């Protein structure tokens, strides 16, 4: 009945990830059929901000008010919104809530979560939606176990937290098991860049899998760094809509301009393998 407290709810990594996760929804959304968001590491549901201040102040408080948002980042703004309607920054969606809103009734939600502390508000939170289906187990294997969604169409999140290394290897051993069941859908890899090393090993092991059409976004606030710590995050993007790369084009410039006014860093959106 207590919600989640995060010091870095609503970062600009958060920023970034949301961006794109609303971004594909909101493509998904254009054909009135369905398709299902899984979510492998789906954490509480949403985080009270503060205490008794929080990231958030440099992250989704620069840019859920300003003038001359981008109409890309509207269905995101709008989400934040409805969970602050008092005009101040308070709540903070996660991905799963993110979900939630932006999700139709046809629509389904798979969500896992194994932490004891955050399972519990999180099954609260789709409580009374039999959209969803929450589990206390590991997300990596729900990649295994619920793909193909029985609609063929769909956006699989995953967003570890990377906290033991061998998180570079598993997205990748999971995507490819994802990947074989369920090869139409969009997944969605979240990255800290800690040491760009780990990546470059994680995105080479990738395309060694054999997937195409994979693309890359990437939000730095500094250049590369080791005595820093994550100087960047990204999304890689697997099967993406046709749209994607010119939305996160038009957007992401804008985004590390409010995120990161004192102009360190960059905003770049590649392509690791082509179609
Ligand atoms: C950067 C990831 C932080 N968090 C999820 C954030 C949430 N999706 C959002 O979008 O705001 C990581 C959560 O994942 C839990 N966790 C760790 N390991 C697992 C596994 N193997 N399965 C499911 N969940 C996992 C952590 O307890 C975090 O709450």
């Amino acid at each position: 009945l207590s919600y989640r407290h995060s010091f870095h709810a609503g970062n600009h990594a958060d920023v970034l990830k949301h961006t794109v996760q609303s971004l594909i929804i909101e493509s998904l959304k254009e054909k009135d059929k369905p398709f299902l968001y899984l979510d492998t590491h789906a954490g509480a549901g949403r985080y009270q901000l503060g205490s008794e201040t929080g990231e958030y102040l440099e992250g989704i408080a620069r840019i859920w008010q300003q003038d001359d948002l981008p109409a890309e980042l509207e269905a995101y703004i709008n989400v934040v919104k409805h969970f602050n309607r008092s005009g101040q920054l308070r709540y903070y969606p996660g991905s799963p809530l993110i979900a939630r809103q932006l999700l139709r009734e046809q629509d389904s939600l798979q969500l896992t979560e194994l932490h004891p502390s955050d399972y519990p508000l999180l099954r609260s939170e789709f409580q009374k939606d039999s959209r969803a289906r929450v589990e206390k187990a590991d997300g990596f294997q729900q990649l295994k176990a619920k793909l193909p969604p029985v609609s063929r169409r769909g956006l699989i999140l995953i967003d570890p937290p990377y906290e033991m290394k061998t998180d570079y290897q598993a997205v990748v051993s999971g995507i490819a098991e994802g990947y074989k069941r369920f090869a139409t859908g969009t997944y969605a890899l979240w990255y800290p860049v800690v040491l760009r090393q780990q990546i470059k090993r994680m995105i080479h092991d990738l395309e060694a899998t054999g997937i195409r059409k994979i693309l890359q976004i990437e939000l730095a606030v500094l250049p590369d760094s080791d005595r820093r710590g994550m100087t960047a995050s990204g999304m890689i993007v697997i099967n993406p809509p046709w749209k994607l790369e010119q939305q996160m084009n038009n957007v992401l410039p804008w985004l590390h301009s409010k995120l990161v006014p004192a102009g360190t860093g960059h905003a770049t959106v590649s392509w690791i393998v082509p179609e």
